[PDB]
DNA sequence: AAACATCAAGGGTCCC
DNA sequence: GGGACCCTTGATGTTT
């Protein structure tokens, strides 16, 4: 596949568009927000699993 | 105080 | 590249 290097930590990350996920570990930015409980996450899949709690 | 289940953070991998 | 799911590890709560 393809790999990327972190500009901050120099750790090798395997991901095409997965670098921003590792970037949001140092700065802790949360662009995704829940519609109901307003809980914020740094990853789209993490927001999806939170939505799974609302609808059983 | 081991054994055990649960949740989440972080990374790998596939598929569209 | 974004969406989606899985694998590994550590903190926390149960239970006996
Ligand atoms: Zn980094
Ligand atoms: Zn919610």
């Amino acid at each position: 596949k393809a790999f990327q290097k972190c500009p901050i930590c120099e750790k090798v990350i395997q991901g095409a568009g997965k670098l921003p996920r590792h970037i949001r570990t140092h700065t802790g930015e949360k662009p995704y927000e829940c519609n109901i409980c307003k809980v914020r996450f740094t990853r789209q899949d993490k927001l999806k699993v939170h939505m799974r709690k609302h609808t059983g």
